[PDB]
DNA sequence: TGGCACGTAGGAC
DNA sequence: TCCTACGTGCCAG
């Protein structure tokens, strides 16, 4: 009868290495992401920020984005989202590029109780704030939690770094957020779902690789969206679903004999499409690894120069 | 029988000194000229291009400039825009700001015909090409040429530097372009009317002041735009209003003396709005002055020890 | 006090010219040195035959410079003697051994080493040939004269001594005067055994050189000896042998069924691919090569005689 | 002169060649190459630019590693930046063989790519690559357009290189004189002669060979001189004019062509003039060959063809 | 002794330092005072290494004291070098240098020449001022000049260069392009220069007077002047040098922040043996101070910074 | 003869580089040369100088070099100089020195009287240099003086370098009447030849050694230029006693190339040249490329090109 | 697939 | 001890 989907740090306009491709990689798996989302059909969508990676990002960025949700909002998938920090305005008056989507898009900083089919439920969330303003933050907590006291299905959004889960930076503890039926968080990268407070919390995770740390969390976890059902009265993690997504491959090697070499170039060789190669190589070995610049993206590993005695056990 | 508008540079987006009241003034007089396009409700509006002073503009440029075109379209006022030297694209595959209106408005690389009442006119136009493409540009002129042909009333659009209109640098020079009626000209600041083979050339001019020289442009022949008739056959200057437009004064000082100072005093007094205030002021008298520094926006004074 | 006896590792030795053997050589060279370094000894007593040859492949050379930097830089002293391979032969020709100077002690003469907390005694001089060996006496008896107030005194030498090696030799074993230790190169096989008032030994290669100590390397082991010489006295029960893993060989003899099934689960057995050495009927080549895969590389003979 | 900046450029000191396997060749190319590396001490140069064969061959003598080491620790200690790209005969075979160069590591830059060194008070874009062969000429030109692209926003910038460019050796050249971009300085290796002159908005070098490695070069060590370029660099603009080359006093090769009393008694002549018992080559007539032989002891080593024939042969003027 | 001889270079004849009487005046005398005491010393040889006069087309004064000096030098049979410096190297082809109205009395040198002293054989070579440019030129000369003087005992190189270690922007010659000579009369550089070199003593007579505002103190710790060799022995070390001094103007440096630099200044300038030229700096608080006080000085010109 | 002689020179305008030319620079030289050349030959008794010697202040190496050389010859030969500075070795800064001074050991430089006692006899010489009008008052009570220092000698001799009013119109220092009655007068400051009878006596103005000015180039053709050769043996001098030693020297031809007749006219005028000459005057642009066959032998093209139509029909 | 270079083994003085 | 010939591993085109 009714599910949505969390979705966050799409990250549009991103440009990795200064390459064309990476830029594109961010819009195709955005495209990708929205595609899977107009196939589902949910009855909402809740967006936990950093939509575009700047304040003032390409035009090519503003124009997938909004192309993109009035996509959405034409289907009548209802749309929330909470400004990350790439989204929020540093000079007076300069407004937010999510300011373009206020036809497609409801932005959040308060409460609202969205009645669905056939149900209500309730919602709250706030842009974000930064460490020096907790405290600021806390009161705003406290209220959520006031207002929704007597609902039964209450969902929080907020784009943060929560201690436990990021050791540093955070802006807040574990024990700082009251208690919700769903956490729509956002800032953290790496997906993260696991019960929590008498409910359960989630950290969609960016929809690309924005750094070469993620490289195997898309591994293991796997990039994309959870799509939450909500249907019944409880919900566990049994009733979310991860929808991953295809992304700009990376490998790692670490190249210093005949063995890392083979085993180097063969993981490039079961690549679909030419990966960012990183990690560290021989000098020894570098110029016969220059013989697949073609079937690389970019090679981003740094030369080592050293004869090291470096053994296992 | 009918009338359009001729407008240009407007550079949405436009941060003088790094000013939030300069970038508002810039705001302002677009909004400005809209607003009172809506009241002339013309067939046509042309814009030469530099619309936006950048290709990645401020958000709420692009929010404005949506906006006031959309109205526009919704007063089924047909819009036609050439790609200024700000809205042109670097790397193969960035988009330009105009690129964010494609729904109200029609971006010109090309030939159009416009049918008005009771009439039909044509329209042809292209991007801001550099200097060094020039040789390009003529193949795409006297290609226009063509195929206007057989047409009455013809309109070109351009974004360019001429030659005796701007010395150094031009794109074209005056004797590279074709015969029309009427020269829809962008890339130049200063208003630029005069009668031109077998027809009318014009350069609407910056919509505000985007540089310490205009300042008086804007005094001695004024800033906005142009309201072109092109009800008869023929067309003339006669058939041509100007629509000026209240923006930003600039003072220039060289106080050396008593009688400077005061002078200048009563300059500021005799603006309408806080002006920027700029030229050379004896350091002695930068104290006294500093006590009126609220009836001024900014001041961008030498400090002279000199004379 | 404790010390390492090594030698012969033959860096740079490419067996049948592939590139894995060149490395065989090396890996069970950098995991000596690897055990080495958790010992920590006093002293590393060298005996030479570190490099196969007087010019090297450059991957040796780095290791090798690499290896005993890491030595130096653990305060480990180092000693070594020229090997026959690490001998000059133009005039003016250097030694490999000549790019440790500055990690390594070259011995051609006496030195006293004061440790924690004692002070004892080492000679030794680089490979003669047997021609030489009148020249060589002086310097052992020579050698004698300048340790015999000395309690601990150890004597480092490549060469082949009569007994040990029975052709060809360059020394006969009463040729060498009463030291404690003898730290002895030139021989491949261990060997470690009680000697004129003392202990003498060959620490033996650090991986397999010929297909002749493929077994010797079943029964005794190969690596190297860990001389502790705490006490007074020195005996075979403070010599402890630290072994190496290393690449390991094959015999086999296909001439019908049975030969073939127990030379495959000698094969299956191996924990390092083997290399694969012996006669095979022409009958069976074309079978045998199905086994190509877990099989480094083959060097057998094919005969049809019948 | 000065500077704000200087370098050198030195190349192919091929240590560890053998000519006519001789022992007294041998030192020789040590020689030459530690006079080089000697006189580089007392100019003080910021820089060292080396072009590739340092080395003669991939697993080289010890005596020419430890010369190597010792030299380029000497530069190194001196705080004199240095920078090398793999000669065609410092480039591995097998795979895993590492370049002799390796034994530099902690001395010298090996160069496959970009760097920004940064001088007082200044900074100056150097990029290089390894000997490729004709074979893959496609690879190095995206590396070289790629070159270009980096060094674009720089004022100063250098490309080494060790190739055969097309105009400068005829056959056989991996590169032709249109592939490279505009650099300031083109610091070239593969090549044993001096080449220096303007090319394509800058000025290209080839350090050339710092020792005969062939009989043939002979003269142009005569008249050109061999040894290394001494570039300062120190304005915007950068000629001819700004380079010193430093010469350098090698084994001398006299040639003869012994057919009468004149070319034998200039011979001898020539002979006792020389420093060193020279490498003798040319032409000989039979019937001197035998008075010939008498200066083998004041002579390294006779190359010289026996002719028996004879000319009746007459010069106009 | 037996045997001595002259080093001296870089005179610059004919300087006017602003256009002075004065400044001139003070260069003219204190050349003829090295010939007063060269002519004290008796010297068998003078070597003059270049830059005699400041300019190819020198004051007819210049003119009239150089020959008057050589003329006496040349009447008691002392023999003199000399070789051309920047200053006197003609451009014009078919112009000719100050130093040929001097052929009566002095051996112009642009290749070798022996010296017959008291009792001996001992070999001069030497060569005028070449230009960066041709270097190689240069260095062609030099390596006859060690050619024809390997088989002579004593041997003397007289050059006007800049030499690289000895002096960074610019030089000509890297100090490993000049071959093994005894004593290496050297010009080009006007500070005193002398130290053992390749084997022997290499030496910049430097400047007989201040020549640039930068000597005002070198001339104090060094000295300006000549050197005086005698190489009567076998062996020539910095032992067997004489230096000779030259009394020159004063230059006086002021710092005027406070009156404590103040005073001090003012005072210093009064120990001054000759009427000083004073420079340096004065804050503007200061300035109509010395002015009142600048009668007593004979110019008064001071950097403002 | 004779058994008395002297030499009257001046103007040679030592180091004059005449249209930049090395030629024209050398032909000075020459000249120059060529005078003393001929005057060691002749072994006369003395030799009057009367200024301009040199052409600067500042003179090229090359001519103190020639002078020098050239003042030695005459010193070492026993013959006595005198000479009084010219416009152009005349002081400008007060204690700048003369590159007459260069001289002070063969010559004497005369501000004032002198006796020079001749084998076997007595005259007379008075001298000053040169003064611009300015100083006439000057040189006025100069001159009273030095007529009051020779009342009581037979022969005595004026040397001068400045410009005499009939003798050069525009512009002069003195007026003919201005100088005393002696018996020679040795001037100075003018390039042509000057000899006639004049008070009671003789004046001259050697006259250019060489061509200065475009101006000369027949003055030298009819008069031509050199020395004069004064003999004053007898106790009288009239012009009879004066030889004027001629000097070959650079050529130049005025051309005025307008028609066929005055192009071949030029053309002859050239080829009758012994040496390259200096051609100058007006070319017709008509005419000029014809005109470029002769630049071989030709020293330097200093003509006018004129491109106007004239109807000059006289 | 040809080289190409290293390594292995038989031989000469 | 040298060197030769030969077989052969391993990158080449």
């Amino acid at each position: 009868h009714m599910m949505f989907v969390h979705i966050a740090d799409n990250h549009l306009g991103y440009r990795q290495y200064n390459l064309d491709d990476r830029e594109k990689d961010i819009y195709d798996s955005f495209k990708l992401c929205i595609k899977k989302i107009l196939e589902i059909k949910p009855d909402v969508v809740l967006h936990s920020g950093d939509l575009f990676n700047d304040l003032r990002p390409p035009v090519k960025a503003l124009r997938i984005a909004m192309q993109a949700f009035k996509k959405l909002h034409e289907n009548n998938i209802k749309v929330y989202i909470v400004a990350g920090n790439h989204e929020m305005p540093r000079r007076l008056g300069e407004e937010s590029p999510l300011a373009l989507l206020k036809d497609y898009v409801k932005i959040l900083d308060g409460k609202d109780v969205i009645n669905v089919n056939g149900e209500e439920i309730f919602i709250c969330g706030t842009y974000y704030h930064k460490k020096s303003k907790r405290e600021e933050m806390l009161d705003k907590l406290k209220n959520f939690e006031s207002e929704a006291k007597n609902y039964k299905k209450k969902i929080l959004m907020l784009h943060q770094g929560i201690n436990p889960y990021i050791p540093l930076d955070y802006e807040l503890e574990h024990f700082d957020l009251p208690k919700f039926s769903y956490y729509a968080l956002g800032h953290i990268h790496k997906r993260i779902l696991e019960r929590f407070n008498d409910g359960i919390l989630a950290y969609s995770g960016s929809t690309e690789i924005i750094y070469r740390n993620e490289y195997e969390d898309y591994k293991k976890e796997g990039k994309g969206f959870y799509l939450v059902d909500f249907s019944g009265n409880d919900l566990d993690i049994s009733d979310i679903e991860k929808i991953d997504i295809e992304c700009r491959e990376f490998v790692e090697v670490n190249i210093k004999d005949k063995k890392s070499f083979n085993e180097a170039v063969n993981k490039i060789e079961r690549c679909k499409n030419k990966p960012v190669v990183f990690g560290k190589i021989k000098r020894e070995f570098k110029p016969w690894f220059d013989t697949l610049k073609d079937k690389i993206l970019i090679n981003k590993a740094i030369i080592v120069d050293d004869e090291f005695i470096d053994m296992p056990d």
